[PDB]
């Protein structure tokens, strides 16, 4: 690790301290003991501690603040990753290991809001990393193209309900892109947290989205993770949404080789997405409970749920529509993760109905 990097790190560490109002897990778990312990470490691909915390240093409003430039980083900088992972996922010891993939009994899931007065739409997604390829910050332009080719070709083999087309971002009209994003289908452009983590190099090369004509099954290619496999639709039929996702992931997995870790389960770029990599969500309106975003968030937190704005991560709620989902993804099965969202949303709906 060169002197320049050390300077930026010491300065980075410095800045975090003087940020008396910073509430990121990076700030919380990067003690000087932790800091001095790994600051001189470097991975087999050159990833350094700066590559890990840079996003969190530059964006103090980060909730977490770190990313893994490569798989090795999870262990090389474990002293920082471990406590942050334990904290975020609500309990994941140094000795714990993520359980085997378990979709569970799909028949036990239910309709989330029969009368349809609160829920607008339901979505469940997973993330996957391609074996043979490192995470965004270590990828070259040629690798982005390679991966895009490999994934788009595999998806052309999907059949029946999952049959669809791949739409490259490179060459996509600004109007179409803007629509696909506004419709909540496509990942947005230029996320400051991802950018400062050097995860958006060579954009839009190798980036794109596959989706069936109904746009109920979609696959993001090369955004935050190599792949994001999504199932979504209007309403609250979580059962159908989940089943579609399960069908799609089982199928894609028999065709592509994905990185899985004995301890961390499926590997992803952000520590928040490890394990099941599952984020089950609903776009929902809860007039009484969501009078004050803070009150809604405190309520959601007790059900292990997370609140986001209508356009996703770090956005505001628009028209009273909130994105509420299971916060935890590692240390519990796929079934358990979707159930935390189902259970908490069913109850919050009950609380809203009983609110004055
Ligand atoms: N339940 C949902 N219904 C419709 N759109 C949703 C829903 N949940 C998330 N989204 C959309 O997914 C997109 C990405 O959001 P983000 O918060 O970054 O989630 P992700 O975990 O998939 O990366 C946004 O356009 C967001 O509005
Ligand atoms: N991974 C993800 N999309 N969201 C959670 C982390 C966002 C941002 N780095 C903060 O911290
Ligand atoms: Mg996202």
């Amino acid at each position: 690790v060169d002197q320049a990097t050390l300077d930026k790190l010491e300065a980075g560490f410095k800045k975090l301290q003087e940020a008396s109002d910073c509430k990121s897990l990076l700030k919380k778990h990067l003690t000087k003991d932790v800091f001095d312990s790994i600051k001189n470490k470097k991975t087999g691909m050159g990833a350094t501690l700066l590559d890990v915390i840079q996003s969190g240093v530059e964006n103090l409003d980060s909730g977490v603040g770190i990313y893994a430039p490569d798989a090795e980083s999870y262990r090389t900088f474990g002293p920082l990753f471990d406590p942050i992972i334990d904290d975020y996922h609500g309990g994941f010891k140094l000795t714990d290991k993520h359980p085997p993939k378990q979709w569970g009994d799909i028949n036990t899931l239910v309709d989330l809001d029969p009368a349809g007065q609160f829920i607008i739409s339901t979505r469940v997604r997973c993330g996957r990393s391609l074996q043979g390829y490192p995470f965004n910050p270590c990828l070259t332009a040629e690798q982005y193209k390679e991966m895009e080719e490999k994934v788009s070709s595999t998806l052309s083999s999907m059949e029946d309900e999952l049959k669809g087309t791949y739409y490259p971002l490179t060459g996509m009209s600004k109007a179409t892109q803007q629509q696909l994003i506004d419709d909540h289908f496509l990942f947005k452009e230029g996320d400051r947290f991802l950018q400062t983590a050097n995860a958006c190099r060579y954009w839009p090369t190798g980036r794109g989205i596959f989706h069936n004509d109904a746009k109920t099954f979609l696959v993001w290619v090369n955004e935050e993770d190599h792949l994001r496999i999504i199932s979504m639709q209007k309403g609250g039929d979580l059962k159908t949404v989940y089943k579609r996702l399960v069908t799609a992931v089982d199928n894609i997995e028999s065709k592509l080789p994905f990185s899985h870790d004995d301890r961390f389960g499926f590997l992803t770029f952000c520590p928040t997405n490890l394990g099941t990599t599952m984020r089950a969500s609903v776009h929902i309106q809860l007039p009484k409970l969501a009078k004050d975003r803070k009150v809604l968030e405190d309520i959601a937190s007790k059900f292990n749920l997370q609140v986001r704005g209508t356009r996703g991560d770090h956005t505001e709620s628009e028209g009273g529509v909130y994105d509420i989902s299971n916060k935890r993804r590692l240390g519990l099965t796929e079934y358990q993760a979707v159930r935390e969202m189902q259970d908490g949303i069913l109850e919050m709906i009950k609380m809203e109905k009983a609110a004055a």
